């Protein structure tokens, strides 16, 4: 019952804060895990802020092209899509 | 082989930053996971940064009182300590 959005999910461009979304107003009192790993070049950062009735903006900095892999568990379980695939040029 | 360092292992209050830090330089090309569960009011935001060599600054910020559990994995596994409890006055 946990729904992720946004351009994030897919793509990200170097030096450019990357952004989705994890939408929980559905889910209930769990803990959210989000990481971006990158296995060269760690992700630079990487920001989760609730903004308000369980929804939380994410937004992360890349540093170098390639395949980067993001996950997002909710109490330890991939939400539906995760692992995501991440493409950098 | 991971080791945390840090006040925000143990200390944090309303509406203040609470930082910590994570060094991973003698582990592997593994994955980091930070989350804070509240079992309430939700940790409002968490920053994760990649300092360089492998070593991480994390910040994390809440917004009530009570206890929390602060939670640091390492290719989906608890490094020393964690989960750490947390105890917001």
């Amino acid at each position: 019952k946990v729904v992720a959005k946004g351009l994030g999910l897919s793509k990200a461009y170097v030096g450019q804060k990357s952004s989705f979304t994890v939408d929980c107003s559905k889910a209930g009192n769990n803990m959210l895990l989000v990481g971006v790993h990158g296995p060269r070049t760690p992700c630079e950062e990487i920001l989760v802020k609730h903004v308000g009735s369980r929804l939380y903006s994410v937004s992360y900095l890349l540093k170098d092209k390639g395949e980067y892999t993001l996950v997002v568990k909710w109490g330890h379980e991939h939400i539906p899509g995760s692992p995501y695939r991440v493409v950098v040029p």
